[PDB]
RNA sequence: GGCUAAAUACCGGCACGAGACCGAUAGUCAACAAGUACCGUAAGGGAAAGUUGAAAAGAACUUUGAAGAGAGAGUUCAAGAGGGCGUGAAACCGUUAAGAGGUAAACGGGUGGGGUCCGCGCAGUCCGCCCGGAGGAUUCAACCCGGCGGCCGGUCCGGCC
RNA sequence: GAGGUCCGUAGCGGUCCUGACGUGCGAAUCGGUCGUCCGACCUGGGUAUAGGGGCGAAAGACUAAUCGAACCAUCUAGUA
RNA sequence: UGAAGCCUAGGGCGCGGGCCCGGGUGGAGCCGCCGCAGGUGCAGAUCUUGGUGGUAGUAGCAAAUAUUCAAACGAGAACUUUGAAGGCCGAAGUGGAGAAGGGUUCCAUGUGAACAGCAGUUGAACAUGGGUCAGUCGGUCCUGAGAGAUGGGCGAGCGCC
RNA sequence: UAUCCGCAGCAGGUCUCCAAGGUGAACAGCCUCUGGCAUGUUGGAACAAUGUAGGUAAGGGAAGUCGGCAAGCCGGAUCCG
RNA sequence: UUGGAUUGUUCACCCACUAAUAGGGAACGUGAGCUGGGUUUAGACCGUCGUGAGACAGGUUAGUUUUACCCUACUGAUGAU
RNA sequence: GCCGGAAAGGGGGCCGCCCUCUCGCCCGUCACGCACCGCACGUUCGUGGGGAACCUGGCGCUAAACCAUUCGUAGACGACC
């Protein structure tokens, strides 16, 4: 609808969008940061590998308490994880984006992720019961995902 | 032993009219399915909640997906108004760009450097009088005719106060 | 085959570990260990007693998680 | 031919309170001067209401021995259903049935937005429809502990004894 | 141990009926049949410290500690006494 | 620069060993490290005091010890220029 | 070509070379130059350090590290053998 950063060429680019998705915002943002600059096929392969725990997602900003792994050394970090539903949500969105590019009449095997953004969506409340008859929130953190692919060779 | 209208009172009730009043955290608790939802054995306690547009014209149709949800297409002046939709601030977050980074950060004074913009900067003011040179007009002073105005008549005539 | 008799189930209770937990499973729970268990026994329903009053084998205990004077509204925007 | 409001690395003025221009967004009203009036200026009050952070993807999802294989349906299976295997409750039960209480939770079909602190093809969730039959089971009848009128008494009185 | 009350599918609370086989004094504990269930609001990989709940320890035997706290010893039945 | 008997003890005293059984500080070091014996609530008993409710640097017995996942410091483990 | 150097290694001296100058230095003669019209950061070390590319040539070179896997002399996870 209204994209935060428009493409430099509206003809050599395709767009995809999703709102109010029940996936953790902090995990999804790091997955998007991991796949930010990749070719479409490389990104799809990497996302499959993450889902199968063959490659990690390096947790850089939201790293509090995250454990270490040996697979983040190839990212030049120490802490990584494998958020699989985070990976597959934007895998579905990537598939939608490539379908959009094919519909608009583009070269699918030259598309590079040029823009990707994860915003924070309205929270939905549940309730948890604590000691001494107290009630605390059990909130959730849905997110908005917004991505732009473009050709470059 | 007794009766008795008028002038007098009126935050309830049926209708009305008005205001230097309030303007949705205000004004009644209640602008809305409000003494409603809801809590308490009960007596009782008691909310939050307004706004698309002029008009639903409320997004046919193609396409990816199991679907939510997207990409096009279309309506509208405007979707940067898409069914909790007027405007859309701050705290907080994402991304892009620029800069920086071992005494937490921020701050005052003094410069320096770099940016973003502005000056619409880029050969730099005019204004009077006079001298000289080329010009061009119905053209100056004086005189006459008419109109208007300002000051007087040592004490002009007439009014009014 | 007697006993407000003994050991010991169900039930009723709540000693010690000063154990577990202590933003708990829980605004008093959990485990093991314990007391009593034919009697002043345990228990549902009905019924009576109501706040300076009730009821109390008496701890100022209980009276709807509130008790050395309950709760609700009002006097009340009480006084400092 | 664009008011209020809002944003601004744009230009300025004022010692200051503040104010004026430019740009953008917005879509219907607003301001200067002379007087008048006041529910008239917030950083605090363990202030009121609403919203948002760091903590933090952290604490935590450890009471009661236990699951595995194959198939089916399904877009999708650690969790649904069928079969097999291995276990538990162990007749003072994790069995079969009632009273108080609940009030449609009962049964069937369908759905997977929300809820069932993972997930779900399942559900006491949501949507459609169904379902409780009495001379001989109970209430209705009796009276118990007790409650309660009339006559009467007391009482300012509602009324009470 | 999910249709009731406790704010909740809350280890709490809430009145009764029926009651198999073996062992055994026994309605004790333990194993099974009829009936039921899926380990109690999740799973997977490892087996560090510290914990919680269980055990075992040479020689000594309360020297520990305010205090034998905690654990341990004893345990049923028969015959003496 | 110790092992013990008695005491809640600090202090004290005694037995034994020893080479010697010196003295002190760190918020009278150290309770989100423990314990809870003493003091130090609410229950009770005694003596003295008070007419009484009650009092006692007098004795006695029974009595809930909460929270770390934050920053630092420290102990280890990756890594970074 | 010969030597000269290790504490954090010497662009130095010497022996020959094919060549070229009577030029370099000091006094004199001789004229010439953007004489830019009084005016500032002028004059170097400097082919300075660093980063990208345009390049014509010659000489050469076609490696590892990490993940995945395995191991258990190691281990909470990383890490390590
Ligand atoms: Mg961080
Ligand atoms: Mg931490
Ligand atoms: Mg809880
Ligand atoms: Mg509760
Ligand atoms: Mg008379
Ligand atoms: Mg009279
Ligand atoms: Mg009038
Ligand atoms: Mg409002
Ligand atoms: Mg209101
Ligand atoms: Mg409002
Ligand atoms: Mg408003
Ligand atoms: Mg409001
Ligand atoms: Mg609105
Ligand atoms: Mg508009
Ligand atoms: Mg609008
Ligand atoms: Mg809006
Ligand atoms: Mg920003
Ligand atoms: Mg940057
Ligand atoms: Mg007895
Ligand atoms: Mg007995
Ligand atoms: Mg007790
Ligand atoms: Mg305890
Ligand atoms: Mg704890
Ligand atoms: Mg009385
Ligand atoms: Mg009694
Ligand atoms: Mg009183
Ligand atoms: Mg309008
Ligand atoms: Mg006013
Ligand atoms: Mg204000
Ligand atoms: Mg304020
Ligand atoms: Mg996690
Ligand atoms: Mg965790
Ligand atoms: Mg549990
Ligand atoms: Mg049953
Ligand atoms: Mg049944
Ligand atoms: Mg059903
Ligand atoms: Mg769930
Ligand atoms: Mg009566
Ligand atoms: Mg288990
Ligand atoms: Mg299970
Ligand atoms: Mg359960
Ligand atoms: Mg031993
Ligand atoms: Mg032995
Ligand atoms: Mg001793
Ligand atoms: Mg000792
Ligand atoms: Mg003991
Ligand atoms: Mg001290
Ligand atoms: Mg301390
Ligand atoms: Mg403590
Ligand atoms: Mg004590
Ligand atoms: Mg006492
Ligand atoms: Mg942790």
């Amino acid at each position: 609808v209204r994209y935060s950063l428009d493409p430099e060429n509206p003809t050599k680019s395709c767009k995809s969008r999703g709102s109010n998705l029940r996936v953790h915002f902090k995990n999804t943002r790091e997955t998007a940061q991991a796949i930010k600059g990749m070719h479409i096929r490389k990104a799809t392969k990497y996302l499959k590998d993450v889902t199968l725990k063959k490659q990690c997602v390096p947790f850089r900003r939201y790293n509090g308490g995250v454990g270490r792994c040996a697979q983040a050394k190839q990212w030049g970090w120490t802490q990584g994880r494998w958020p699989k539903k985070s990976a597959e949500f934007l895998l579905h969105m990537l598939k939608n984006a490539e379908s959009n590019a094919e519909l608009k009449g583009l070269d699918v095997d030259s598309l590079v992720i040029e823009h990707i953004q994860v915003n924070k969506a309205p929270k939905m409340r549940r309730r948890t019961y604590r000691a001494h008859g107290r009630i605390n929130p059990y909130m959730s953190s849905p997110c908005h995902i917004e991505m732009i692919l473009t050709e470059k060779e």
